[PDB]
Formats: C-alpha cells, structure tokens, sequence
C-alpha cells in the first residue's frame, strides 16, 4: 500500500465568501528548516504577492521570493549540503481564490508535500503519506473551502467529547470546564503545510519523519488561519459546571 | 519565606525623559521550557493594549496568538499545558511606560516582576508573584525603576574603586518582565526556574530600555 | 605562518534597484544566536553596533538588552567589554567599512583582506584595532571574483561528466560551488575575543559574541551571475 502518493506531471459569483472577515496583511509566512533546526528568520509573503518562490539561489530582497542558498547555520553537516545541492529552481507556492494553494516543482528534483488536503483527497488517514510532487507538476495542495468544513466539524467533534469526560467523571462540591482549548493542536495543523526538498521521508525511506530530511520548510497559511480562530470564537464559552 | 505571592482579583506627572516614544512600548518573545517558538512579537505604541492568548490567527498588532506556533522539540507535557493558556492575558501600558497585567485565562499566570517585589518586601528577584484569573494587577512603575536604575548603576560605578559591580546585564532586567502560563515555578514546584516550564513569555519594555540606555551614557559602568 | 592580519590605527554594477536593507545582521554567541536578525535600512548608511541597550532598532544594534538561557558566566564576561562596539558604514553601491570604537580590537573574516592581504581565501582572521577605519568590502572586487568563481565552478562540472554504461544520462547539481560563492558577500567580526592558531578559540564560532553580517546588495549581484549559468541539460 503506497503511504507515498505519487504526483506525476499532468498538461491540460454565485457562492458568497467563506468569511466577510478582511484578508491578513500576509497570506502565509514560511519557516525554513535544516533536520530539527530552523535555518533563517521566517519569511512572510504579502497577500499582494499570489505567487512566492522558494529557491536555492542566493536573492535576499524578500517579497514574493524565499532564497535559502545564502543562509547559514554552524550546525549545517556535509549531507546538508549535498542536498541544498539539488534544491536548484525550488518551487512555487501560489495562492488563488480566497486561500487555496498551488505548488509548483521548478526543481530538477521531486519535492515531497505533507498536506492534510491530499491525504483525503487519496482517501488516506490524516497525516497517514507523502505526497511526491515530479519536477514540473503543478498541483492543488490546499482548499480553503474543504479545510473550513472541516474545521467546523472536527470543532463540534471535540466540544462533544468535552462535555463527554464532562459528564463522565461527573458528591462534594466540583466544578467542571473544558480544556479552553480542546483539538486546537489538530485544528491549526489542517492549516499547515510543510514540503522536503529533494528528499522524501517514510517507510520506503530512512528519514522516518520529515524532522529527518536535510532541507525542508513549514507553511501556515494566514487566511485559514484566521477562520479557524473565528471559529473557535463561536463556542460555548467555558462556564463552570457544578 | 513566602516565596509565591498572591494576587487575588480585588474590584476598584509629566513625562521622565524628552528622548521619543518607542516605535514598539514592548516585544514578547515566547518560550516552551528553554526553547524559544515562534518570531518575536513587537507591540506598536499605538497599542497600549495587547493580548497574548492560546488561539491561532497569526495576524500582527494587539494580539499574539501563540495557538497555531509550531515546535518540533515540543512534548506531550507541553501540549497539555498549552490547552490551558486560553484567554491567555492583557499587559497593558499606561502612562509613559507603566504596565498592567490582566488575566483572563481560566488559570493562574504567574509573573516575574521587580516591582510586585519591592511591593511585597522581598528580595529582588526573590518571589513569584501568582495573578489569580480575572485578577487586574499593576506590575510595572516607570519611575520606579528609572529610581533605581540610576541609583543601581550609581553604586555599581562606585563599586570601582575595588560584586558590588554590576553591568548591562543585571540593569537591563529591570526592564523585563516574565510570566508563566498554567504552571509556576519556584521551591513549592518541581519547576525550579521559569524556563522549566512548558509556556511563558519574556517581555522587554522599551521605554524602560531607552532610560537605561541615556543612563549607561551619563554613569558609565 | 601569519594567520592573524594586524589592521591599526594609520558608475552602478548593475541598474537593479538597491537593495531595501544593505545588509542583516545576525548576533550569536558561541555557536547560539542570540536575539532576531537586526536589519538595517539603506537609508542608515552607518550602522552602530555597541552593547548599550536602545531597543529602537534602525541605525543601531545594541546586544545589551539581548537575552539567552543558554548565557554563561564566560560571554558574561566578554559582553561587558563590547562597549562602543564598531560602526559599519556603506559607502557606494556596496563597500563597507568598519570603525572599530571599542577599547578593545574586534577581528573581522573578510574575503576582501584576505586577497589585498595575500593570503589562501578564507584562511585568515583580520583584527581591527581600536580606533582602526579600515575597508573591508569592495563590490566591484567582490562582483568580479564572483564571475571567474562561478565560471570555475561551471568548468570543473562539465569536467565531471566526462570523467565518466552507455544507456544512462548524466548531469550536474544545480547548486553547483552555490555556497562558497554566497560567502563571498557575507563578512563576520568578534568582539573582544579572536580565534585561530595563536588563540584557544580555533573558530569564530567559539567566541562568546560575534556578528555575521550578509551583504544584501552584493548578495543580489551574486543571484544575477547565477542566473548567467548555462542551464543544466542531461547529456546521455
């Protein structure tokens, strides 16, 4: 069973906005990492900038482009380097519609993604594969509008099972709340990307997670990110439970 | 010798220097046990208030959301404390450089302050002063610490003719805060220092740092 | 042997748009970097860089203020005698220079002092003495070691190839001699403490403070050449 999805090359008004919310000043911000180091300052992109590049090249300017070749990092070990090798073009991120995704592979080599968006697209379990993208490919890696109904529910999943082990352990006099804050570290996650240069990871591979690979770098995508707070704005507010 | 103060919630001049305002009142910058997460956050001055809680939009100005931060080095003991910050808090800058705390977190947040210190007649540094949710307190005089800044720096020149003598690195800590969400540390915990602990921030205030700065170029150590 | 270098007291390259920084700046101590990368506008030719504690960021960057859980009594020691610390100034398009106002020497790795010094790139460390305004950076010096490095690199890859089953093609790492390029446009200096054979500090990255400073318009200069390399095509 491929846990690695395999992403070849593949040539060719009526619904309101998912938020009235304004868009962010940014529209995602990137974090670039070397093993379980991060190498550099995080690069924001401006939602004025649909498309960032994320390149191996040398380029510090900042704006729609990320280079990583001038960066430096007293840790940095000789695989690194081979690696960073091959990194070249890179790729392209682009955003369409309100926050949709788009990658680019302009490098000579597979990039491998790790999207919750393409896990269910393969009918996968959560966070169960790596996404292979071939040189050239062009592919959706995140929908706004699925991640948003996702959320939703997963919302509503947790605050149920909040007032599950409420009245599970539920005499003397106790109060009980719910975690302010149930799946919040699995709800942000499903507006996270991240994707390995070069190297992939998994069990066809030695790097058995992507804190393994030599070069790769984490998304978060603003706009996702925005919904998502508004809607852990829209839950019963944690009032005690005697 | 009473360690850990307690702040329960109890309901209710001209400026110091000429130099200019801030560009930034403050910058957080937030931790996870020793490691650092995330960018540091810088509070513009036309934002006397911010919020520090554990939601997620990542959005700049008066709220710095530290739900949606990734790190790889985090634990399972960090994650379940991280699920309590909610509300998180309020610092807020009044005055020139003066600065309140305000948590509306469902739990304690217990802050490092050398002003709640004196207040509490400990010794500097000595103390970890507990603000109870919904609690309203003030943690910070300007002129208090410019007070002391000076008359620190004073004595620690004077103690040249030699300890006694400290430099940048002991005035600049009168200029930051620290604060721990959920959890404390101290002798009564098995946190030892603020930096065992799964969640807090250290918080630089600038108009304190200015002060200090216009002082190590008048009493220079 | 002369691995320390003593330095006392005695028209556009290209149209592309100046850089809207000149340069990043980036404090470590030891092997940990300590503090956010402090930028520095084009519009501050001079940059201060002392151990004051101003957080205002613009033209100056103070370590004073900084904090590091990781800090020991020994950087403890060493920030003390930052001070004044230096000025680095932009003259032109992209040359820098460097004021050593500390009472104590600071010791800078430039490329540049490496070949007026005559000495193996690299294999040097230059030490400012107090009072020293010495150049540390040339553009023009710097853009044409780059071409004829980057034209080597290309050269020795082709090189590669041929040094080489009939059925199978072969090509070169895009990257190719990328990183000592790149190099070439960052300089490092540390504050009161150098390193090398004559010091028990063997590398800038065992020093209690240091800088590493990238040169953004030289950094661009470098992308363009880059971009003149004769793209990689698989010959079988």
């Amino acid at each position: 069973n491929g846990h690695l999805q395999h992403h070849p090359p593949m040539p060719p008004a009526f619904q309101p906005p998912i938020s009235n919310h304004p868009a962010p000043e940014y529209w995602c911000s990137i974090a670039y990492f070397e093993m379980d180091v991060q190498v550099g300052e995080t690069f924001k992109v401006p939602s004025s900038c649909p498309i960032v590049t994320v390149d191996g090249y040398v380029d510090p300017s900042g704006g729609d482009r990320f280079c990583l070749g001038q960066l430096s990092n007293v840790h940095r070990t000789e695989a690194i380097e081979r690696a960073r090798l091959h990194i070249g073009k890179g790729v392209q991120l682009e955003c369409k519609g309100e926050g949709d995704v788009w990658v680019r592979c302009l490098s000579d080599h597979a990039v491998f993604v790790q999207s919750y968006y393409l896990d269910r697209e393969a009918g996968r379990a959560p966070g169960d594969a790596v996404h292979k993208i071939y040189p050239s490919a062009y592919i959706k890696v995140f929908d706004l509008r699925q991640c948003h109904r996702q959320m939703q529910q997963q919302a509503a999943t947790a605050q149920a099972a909040a007032a599950a082990q409420a009245a599970a352990v539920a005499a003397p006099a106790i109060s009980l709340s719910a975690a302010a804050g149930i799946g919040v570290d699995d709800l942000r996650r499903l507006c996270i990307l991240r994707m390995s240069f070069v190297k992939g990871w998994g069990p066809d591979y030695p790097s058995q997670s992507i804190k393994e690979t030599p070069c790769w770098i984490e998304i978060h995508l603003h706009r996702a990110l925005q919904l998502l707070d508004e809607v852990l704005h829209t839950m019963p507010i944690a009032d005690p439970q005697p």
